[PDB]
Formats: C-alpha cells, structure tokens, sequence
C-alpha cells in the first residue's frame, strides 16, 4: 500500500488527493 500519510492509505492502483479543507481522498484510475 502507498501510505500517502498517517491519515489515509491508497494502493498503487489508486491516486491520493487532498480536499479543499486539508482532508484526503482516494480515487482509482480505471476508466
């Protein structure tokens, strides 16, 4: 897993994103 930080973790198959409020979100890239 790619620990994007100590508040979220996304596996290589997923991309990490930061919310507009200092938050974190995960989104896959399978389109």
């Amino acid at each position: 897993v790619v620990h994007c930080d100590m508040e979220v973790i996304c596996p290589d198959g997923y991309t990490c994103c930061r919310l507009p409020s200092g938050a974190w979100g995960c989104c896959p890239f399978t389109q």
